[PDB]
Order: C-alpha cells, then sequence, then structure tokens
C-alpha cells in the first residue's frame, strides 16, 4: 500500500503510486522504464480514441524507419541524438542515428511523393518509439530516454487548409486529456522563444502540477509554414501550371499523458482511474470465510458480470483463492480501479451489494436489478467529479497580476502567471535569468499564450518592461 | 503498370509490385524499407485480430525497453547486434544493445515478479520493431535489419500448461496467416538442428513459394521447458512451500507475413489483396473524362459503408477510368465497381473481381449483399487456390536420389527421415555440393499432419528405420 503522503514529498508519493500499483518497474539503463500492463492498457485506451480520430480526418498510418544516416539527420539537439557505430564488432562505415524524431526520415520522401495539387493534403501519422538522451532529471512517464509517441506530418496546398488541420488536431489533443484522462489544459500559442524553430507557429495545450507548481506541455500541434518545403524540396504544380512549395504541420503527443493523469487524480491511496479510460471499471470481490455459502456467492458474481457487461461496463471477478477479501480491497484500491463491488453472505440474502467508489469512498448498497444503471451513473459521475475538481484546482493555481513585483511571490505560493506582455525576444530570457538568480536564495518561463485571451483595457503596461502589453501569456515553472 | 512476368523473374516482379502499389519506399540504410499505407493498413489488420485473440487468452500488452545493458545482453548472434556507444559527441560508460529480441530484457523482471504459484501463469506479450544486423540480403518484408513484430513470453507453473499455450498460439498464427492472409501453412516442429537452442521445443507454421521453390518460416512457437527459468533464476514457491522453476513459452510473429500474402496471391497485373485485408476492398470509378454521376457514387459508398464495406471513390481529375482501373489492379484492391452515363440510366452498376477477371451486373439494391457474397467468395478462392499449389510443390519421396530432381522441380519434399542429429548436417552438405555443380536443402518441420507410415519404412538418406516424416526444402 501507499505510504508517502501526496502534499508531502510529491516525487516519493508518485514513485510509490506507479510502483506499487504495478505501472512501472525500474531498470538498469538510466532515464528507461518497464511500462508493465496496468499503465500498458491506459496507453492503449487513448492511442485507440486519438487514433480513430485522425482516420475520420483522412489521415492515415505507416511506418518509418528508426534510423537516420548521419549526413541527413546533420543537414541545440546535438547532445540528445543516440548513436549507432557498430555492428557486433564491426564499426559501420557510417554511423548511424537513432530517430529523436523524424523530420529528416520523412521529408525526403515527401519530396518525392509530391508532384501537383492531386497529391495533396498528404497526411501521415506514426505510432512508434523515439530516443533522446535527455539532460533533464528523468522522470517515468513525464520525460524518459525512450518514450512512445505518435507524430502526425501533413502537406497542403495552403497555409489556411494546414492552419486548420492544426487546430483540428490540438482539440483533438484537448480531448484525449479532458475527455479520456480527465484532466484539464489550457489552449494556447507558443512565445517566439518556446516554439519549434523549424516552424511558423507552435501551438499547444497546457498542464499544471499543485504539488510542485510546475506547468506542464501536454501536447504539441505546429503550423510549420513552407520552410521545411523548401528545405526538402517540397513543391507541387498548381492547378495553372507553376511550381509551389507545401504548407506543413506536425504534431505529437506522448506517454508523458499518462504521468499527467496519475498526478493529477491520484490520491494517498495511490492510483485513481478515470472510467473512460480504466481497464477494470468495477471489480467484483467476493467475500469467503469460514465456508460461508462459498458456491452460491461465486454464482452470483458471474450473473452479475454478464448483466454488467451488457451494458459495456468492463468488469473483473477476483475470485484468486489464495488472497484474502481484504487483500483484494487495498489491491485494486492502489491500482484505482473506479467501483468495487463486494458480495459477501448477507448481502447474498437481500438481492443487494455494496459498492465503494475510490474517487471519494462514498458506498452505496444497490439492487441487483439497479445496478447497472446505477454503476453507469456512478461512472459518468466519478468522471465528470475528477474532470471538475481538476478544474478548480488549476484555476485556484493560476495569479492574474500586473507588475513583475507579483511574480516571485507568486511562484513561492506555486502558482503560474497570468500577466500582460510585449512579446519582444528579449525580455523571456531576461525574466528566466532575473527569476533564476532570485529563486536561488528556479526559472520561470512562458508556457502559452492562451487562445482564451482576457480583455486588455487600452494604455496597459508589460509587467516587466513597461512598454504597451500586446497579450496575456500564461508563465510558470515548469517541466 | 508492372511489366516483369511473375514466373519468368520473380525477384524484379516483387520489387516492381510493392514499389508501384505505393505499400514500399527504398531507403537509404540497407535492408530498411518505409512502409506506406497502403501495406500498414495490412499490418494494422493482422495486429487487431491477434491481438484480439491473445488477450481472450488472458496475454496482456506491455512495452519493455529496446535498449539493454552490454552485461545483460551477454549473461552464434553476436553480428548480428546493433551497438549504440555515444550520445551526441559523448561516450557511453559501456556501449547499449538495441534489442534482436527481449529474452535479456524481460526474464530478469520475470524473476523479479514470480515469487509464489499464485503469481502464474505469467503471460505478456508486446508489439515493437526489433533490429537485426541480417548478413542475408534484405528483402522488403521477409528479411529486415529493421522489422515490426509481436513477441510473447509466457511462464506457468507447469510444463503441460505451457504446451498447451504453445499449440493454442500456433492455432492462431495458422489463423493469422490463412483466414486473415489467406494463406496456407503448414503446423510441425523444429527438428533438433533448427529449433531455438533456448528452448526444449519450437513448433512452427511452415509456408512455400512455388515461383523459387523455397519454404519459408511463418512464425514460431517455442516450450522453453525450465533452462531460462534456470538461467535468469525464475522460480516460485508451489503450495508446499517448494522452490520450483517457473515452464515458459515465447512466440513471434514479423511483418515477413505481408511478404509472404504479397507472394502467394500476385499475379503478371500486380498484388491481389484477400479482401478481409485490404484497407479499400471496393473502388468506385465513375466512367467520366456535371454531379450526377459523382453524386450517384456518394450515394453507393454511403450505402455500401453500411455493410462494413470499405470504399474509395476514385474521383481524380486527369486520369482516363482505363488508367485508373489498371492503378487500382496493381494495388490489389479486389473489388471495381464501375459507374458511367449508361450504368446510371438503368440502375445498375459493372463489378469486376481482381482474382479472376470476372464482371457482375448488379442492380443498385442488390449491391450491398452481392458485394459481402463476392468478397468471401474471393477471400476463399485466393486460399484454396493456394493451398492447391502448395500441396502441388510438395513430392513425396523414399530415397536420397529422389531429391535432387524434386528441387530442381521448384518442389519440396516429404521423406521418412530417422532424424538422427548428425544426418540433417550431412544431408545440408550433400545437397550444398550437389546444387553447385543458398542451393542447400534443409528440414523445414516435422507436420503434425503425418502421412502413413508403412510398417519397416527406412529413412530417405541413413536406410535406418524411419521415425516421421520430415518436410525438407530450399528456404529463405
Ligand atoms: N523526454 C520526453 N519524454 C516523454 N514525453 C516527452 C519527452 N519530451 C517531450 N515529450 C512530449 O512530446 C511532446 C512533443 O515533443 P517535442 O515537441 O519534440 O518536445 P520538446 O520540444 O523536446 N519539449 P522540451 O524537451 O520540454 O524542451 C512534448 O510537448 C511533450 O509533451
Ligand atoms: N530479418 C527479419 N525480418 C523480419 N522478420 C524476420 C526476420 N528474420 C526472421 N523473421 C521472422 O520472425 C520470426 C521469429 O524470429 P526468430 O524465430 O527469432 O528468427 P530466426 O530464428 O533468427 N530465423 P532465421 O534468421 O531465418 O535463422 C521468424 O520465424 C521469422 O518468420
Ligand atoms: O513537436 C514536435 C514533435 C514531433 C514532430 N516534430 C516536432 C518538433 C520536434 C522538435 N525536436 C525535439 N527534440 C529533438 C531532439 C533531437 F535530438 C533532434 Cl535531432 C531534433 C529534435 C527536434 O527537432
Ligand atoms: O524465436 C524467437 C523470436 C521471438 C521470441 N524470442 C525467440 C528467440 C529468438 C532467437 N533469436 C534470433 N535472433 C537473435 C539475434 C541476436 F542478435 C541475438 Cl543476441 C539473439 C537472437 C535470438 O535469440
Ligand atoms: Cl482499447
Ligand atoms: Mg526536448
Ligand atoms: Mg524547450
Ligand atoms: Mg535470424
Ligand atoms: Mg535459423
Amino acid at each position: 500500500m501507499v505510504t508517502a503522503k501526496k502534499d508531502e514529498n510529491f516525487s516519493e508519493w508518485y514513485t510509490q503510486a506507479i510502483v506499487r500499483s504495478e505501472m512501472i518497474e525500474y531498470y538498469d539503463i538510466s532515464g528507461c522504464y518497464i511500462m508493465r500492463p496496468w499503465a500498458f492498457h491506459i496507453w492503449e485506451k487513448v492511442q485507440r480514441f486519438f487514433d480513430d480520430e485522425i482516420k475520420k480526418m483522412g489521415v492515415e498510418n505507416s511506418y518509418f524507419p528508426m534510423f537516420v544516416s548521419r549526413h541527413k539527420l546533420e543537414k541545440g539537439f546535438s547532445p540528445e541524438v543516440a548513436w549507432v557505430t557498430h555492428y557486433g564488432d564491426s564499426p559501420l562505415p557510417e554511423k548511424i542515428a537513432i530517430r529523436p524524431t523524424s523530420e529528416t526520415i520523412m521529408y525526403p520522401a515527401y519530396a518525392k511523393w509530391i508532384r501537383s495539387h492531386r497529391d495533396l493534403p498528404l497526411k501521415l501519422n506514426q505510432w512508434c518509439s523515439v530516443v533522446r538522451w535527455e539532460f533533464k532529471q528523468p522522470t517515468p512517464f513525464l520525460r524518459t530516454r525512450e518514450f512512445l509517441w505518435q507524430e502526425g506530418h501533413t502537406a497542403h496546398a495552403t497555409e489556411e487548409e494546414a492552419w486548420e488541420l492544426v487546430l483540428d488536431i490540438l482539440e483533438l489533443y484537448r480531448r484525449w486529456y479532458e475527455e479520456c484522462l480527465a484532466v484539464p489544459v489550457i489552449k494556447g500559442e507558443k512565445s517566439e522563444g518556446e516554439k519549434f524553430a523549424g516552424g511558423k507557429k507552435t501551438t499547444t495545450v497546457e498542464a499544471f502540477i499543485p504539488e510542485n507548481g510546475r506547468g506542464i506541455q501536454a501536447a504539441t500541434s505546429h503550423l510549420l509554414g513552407t520552410n521545411f518545403a523548401k528545405m526538402f524540396e517540397i513543391e507541387f504544380e498548381d492547378e495553372e501550371g507553376h511550381k509551389r512549395l507545401v504548407h506543413q504541420t506536425s504534431w505529437g503527443c506522448t506517454t508523458r499523458s499518462l504521468g499527467v493523469m496519475i498526478m493529477t487524480h491520484g490520491d494517498d491511496k495511490g492510483l485513481v482511474i478515470p472510467p473512460r479510460v480504466a481497464s477494470v471499471q468495477v471489480v467484483i470481490i467476493p467475500i469467503l470465510f469460514k465456508d460461508e455459502n462459498t458456491g452460491e456467492i461465486l454464482g452470483k458474481c458471474r450473473e452479475l458480470k454478464t448483466m454488467l457487461e451488457k451494458a459495456d461496463i468492463r468488469v473483473r471477478i477476483d475470485d484468486r483463492s489464495n488472497y484474502t477479501p481484504g487483500w483484494k480491497y487495498n489491491h485494486w484500491e492502489v491500482k484505482g480501479v473506479p467501483l468495487r463491488l463486494e458480495l459477501g453472505p448477507k448481502d447474498l440474502a437481500k438481492g443487494t451489494a455494496r459498492v465503494v467508489r475510490r474517487d471519494t469512498g462514498e458506498a452505496y448498497q444497490i439492487s441487483w436489478a439497479d445496478l447497472a444503471p446505477k454503476l453507469l451513473e456512478l461512472m459518468e459521475g466519478i468522471q465528470r467529479s475528477l474532470f471538475e475538481k481538476a478544474k478548480a484546482r488549476l484555476h485556484e493555481g493560476i495569479e492574474k497580476i500586473s507588475t513583475f513585483d507579483e511574480v516571485m511571490p507568486a511562484l513561492n505560493r506555486k502558482h503560474l502567471v497570468l500577466a500582460p506582455w510585449c512579446e519582444d525576444p528579449e525580455s523571456e530570457e531576461q525574466i528566466k535569468k532575473e527569476t533564476q538568480k532570485l529563486s536561488e536564495i528556479g526559472a520561470m518561463k512562458t508556457l502559452c499564450i492562451p487562445f482564451d485571451q482576457p480583455p486588455m483595457p487600452e494604455g496597459t503596461k508589460c509587467f516587466y518592461t513597461g512598454k504597451p502589453a500586446k497579450r496575456w501569456t500564461l508563465w510558470g515553472r515548469s517541466y
């Protein structure tokens, strides 16, 4: 069982939650972790959701190689690239890189495949892993040296169409977090200093971890413009006869999303899994002691399971004999199963069952006949409730502010700041450095410029420079 | 268009078919290929099928790391391992291997997780890619230096329960080939010389490629016995408190299956994709060179999509119908639906099946049911024709003198075999040297399906008493 307290040592709580729920197993290669089935089946849920959704958009899956030649890759990230140099004892004629991202592997094929407006839009995605030798401290899910993701890369005839796809994908990531994982996120645009330097505009959805005050980028979606098209010579012929550059997008989201989910809903007893992505929504536990009606109990459990399945409820009967009922309660609780259904002799007589919801611990006596619709109601309730409590914590954790003197105090309260900003290059680095210096006695950066802009009253001044403010910008410590 | 003939220049036919169908794009790292959607969709289909089946059995998915430390990997295969030695310009303290297979990564975890009979059976699978610096000439799908696969690894309290699973997984590989891909395969046991050396018994499904007479291992399922359990110390306390070794299995199957399917069903025009796995099952081709025809095609698409038919309309501007027919034939779409002014005028559509070229006139109201029926017919007829070519490719023989003539007919041989280990090595060498006057004949499998063995039958080679029939041939 989990013994560290989420509000005290957070990092130790997280480690305990993911190990004791059997999500993660540690590994001898640093920054790498084993995803056990309990975590993996959650990734399968969100994977299936996103993948179904992008299919409706006409995006197709493919698989490109995990290797890229030195000279193709080498056309700030350099330190992260893993190099293969040998096969057995033999040195490769030339060393080869493992993919940190697939632009240099995909875009030469894009140049070849695209000839005319007839070939556009080209819309591809891949589910794969990538390797980056991260310099930051690793954390399971959130920052790992090998991670699972999808990366989508599209090419369009016009900026308008590309940008519309950017925003579509972005909305899909909001749905991945908000609708599947009950994790609230803020859509936004990256500052000129945080955006992907290979693109024209980077959009993002951002989450927040109240326990350490860190913002975290939850996913990303780029309008690439034409810069990659010029570099790779991805050109097409218009409906006229002239050579046009394509307008591109790329987008990706990772198993980080699972870490965000765990941190968001988990409590002092361990995991809490939103019903929508729980592989086991309801666990049935027969209560067996001193041979009291052992046969009938097991019989009704099996009957209840089938009834519940007709409603598409995902049910496990834990009928393992080599474990106590109490052991089962702790087990499925640490694992975050939304609903436990208990059934002993007393309940068997009554035509009822005791049900405990994992999020609040509330118990219910419920008649066999009402189980299906009551459990469905409890599940939407759990799911909606997890989200709305997270949303309130997110909103309690953001402070509207007007001057730089408000910054350092709000960071100490472990909050982010929404502050009006002139959006000039040098200020962000100055702010990072200044907050860096003040902290060690660290750094604050732009998280995003939210799409949802509060009113900006005429003449309002940027919080740091004093110049005229353009827009409101969300700032904080971050992963 | 595909121009190389499948029976005359098989190698070039293959390359042409996979490239011109847009399944594969060539790539600058040797033995690595891009899998474009037309091929990848088929991978997704077999993966969903297999994954759905092993999940019924209680197998659960996981993801172990693609890296393994030198020390863990090294507790015949050495030349194939890809080694990472640097990140950026920084040297690692020790080199790190990309996983060729996962035993050395997973089994120390199994030793940790398994303590008691109640932890068993443990049944895991993963979908991932694997890297092997293959010495043999690379072939798209069939032999590649990076390939996609699944690998399953299970641990049980008893051999009996492990064996049962080995056989259930093997039956699933038969289904993957025969039911999804319409490729007939032969279940069998590997010889001592060909089995996984790390296991006790290896079972296999073997397929046959007529155009070059070479057998090919389609997938593999091993009874590992307790030897890895000794090696990794995977032990459990039974219900009386004694330490016992777990009995394990492992099994895997790769994107090689797509290549087997391509080769089995393709013809001189290009691919033929079995309807159960095709991205597009019915391509609708408007006979155009106003909204009346496209309008009707959209209505038809919607109607077939309600019957779960995967349909695309080829409404492209600058291509004639005849160019489109050919294009979708090279891609192997099993059904073409043609709709022109005459068809629009009569309330009917002309449907042409890719495998035989037969044409059908079908009223709009009848399309969904008739196309379902046609797809089941095409699926089955691909399998049955492939099955007949398989059994025509196997010669039952009695004596060694019948071997080379059989191999020259691009045929496999089924022969009674005494099964002693040194004889397989010797037969490999004799058939090698005789071919020279890649050419070596090796065992493919000892089939579960044994032909009758008349009492007193002799080994085709040693003349000693013959146990069972063994299937042999040239192979991949
Ligand atoms: N090391 C990692 N482990 C897990 N997920 C990651 C990792 N790095 C990035 N991600 C996630 O994948 C998304 C897309 O990757 P990408 O946009 O390439 O990240 P990035 O530019 O490297 N961000 P950062 O490393 O924080 O400067 C990121 O927005 C994160 O949500
Ligand atoms: N290079 C490859 N690329 C893709 N799939 C492969 C490759 N080599 C083998 N396979 C398939 O993967 C299955 C399981 O792999 P495994 O049994 O480990 O191969 P193997 O024993 O090394 N065979 P071989 O290389 O011919 O001696 C095999 O039964 C093959 O069908
Ligand atoms: O948001 C994404 C992720 C999926 C598609 N690409 C964009 C930008 C990726 C930036 N990025 C992020 N990390 C990288 C690490 C590297 F080692 C190298 Cl060589 C490059 C990069 C790199 O370009
Ligand atoms: O049959 C399979 C495939 C799926 C599950 N595992 C077994 C063993 C695979 C053998 N094999 C096959 N190829 C290998 C290549 C290597 F470089 C190294 Cl180090 C080891 C092997 C190796 O053990
Ligand atoms: Cl799923
Ligand atoms: Mg990074
Ligand atoms: Mg950054
Ligand atoms: Mg091999
Ligand atoms: Mg071999």
